[PDB]
């Protein structure tokens, strides 16, 4: 398997509050986080999420990989608590929060557990078709699930769930089986606010994952780059 990861402040934002991690040693897990909060809170929250999820997975993967749902829930909860602790004792950053999307590959490497909180996304690509795997935790997406139909709504990026909340009430986890040649994309909404799924799907057809990741980021910026943008591209 081949993997590439890139983050970029974009063309507008003063600082980058996205973060990511790739397990380059064993290629077992991959993490993207999109932080929010003034007074540099967003940067702290996304960094905490990535570091705490990584550390939890590194520490507990051997013991728990037979129960990936429990493992991933506990990793996210560790991140959540770490952010809340810093809130509780950091008045200026009391509202900091972050999304996270995580892929954990099983040992064989052909099943991906997809875990998330927020509106960063995981997609799977296969033979020029693209499928969004995660369901955005936004009020606007929830409505679309129910009886109202959003891509232009001014509040589309308003989150209904986020790490950094004592009242975190949902961690979505589901497995996806993989075939050779599939690709997986983890991305912050800095990508999807600029590029339609059709466009994303084309860049993911680029044989070289290094180039595909660079192309997605460059395209997001060419289209406006109004937000921080982060991608991790995995080729199965
Ligand atoms: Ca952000
Ligand atoms: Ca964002
Ligand atoms: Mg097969
Ligand atoms: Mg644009």
């Amino acid at each position: 398997m081949d993997v590439a990861g890139l983050t970029d402040c974009g063309l507008i934002r003063k600082s980058n509050q996205d973060a990511f991690y790739i397990d380059e040693k064993h290629q077992r897990f991959f993490i993207v986080a999109d932080g929010m909060g003034g007074h540099a809170g967003g940067e702290e929250a996304s960094r905490l999420a990535v570091d705490h999820i990584r550390q939890y997975l590194e520490t507990h993967l051997e013991d728990l990989q037979h129960d990936p749902v429990t493992l991933l829930r506990q990793a996210f909860l560790a991140a959540n608590h770490a952010i809340v602790e810093q809130q509780r004792q950091n008045s200026a950053r009391a509202d900091m929060g972050t999304t996270a999307v995580v892929i954990l590959l099983d040992e064989k490497g052909d099943r991906a557990w997809c875990a998330h909180v927020g509106a960063s996304r995981i997609y799977r690509w296969r033979k020029d078709q693209l499928q969004q795997i995660t369901s955005d935790h936004t009020w606007i997406a929830q409505a679309v699930q129910l009886g109202s139909l959003a891509r232009q709504h001014p509040w589309r990026h308003v989150l209904s769930q986020c790490l950094g909340r004592e009242d975190l009430s949902q961690i979505d986890i589901q497995p996806i089986d993989l075939e050779p040649g599939d690709r997986l994309l983890l991305c912050s909404d800095g990508l999807t606010e600029e590029l339609t799924d059709d466009v994303i799907s084309i860049y993911l057809s680029e044989p070289n994952v290094q180039k595909a990741a660079a192309a997605l980021v460059d395209a997001a910026k060419t289209h406006g780059g109004r937000d921080n943008v982060t991608v991790v591209v995995i080729s199965v």
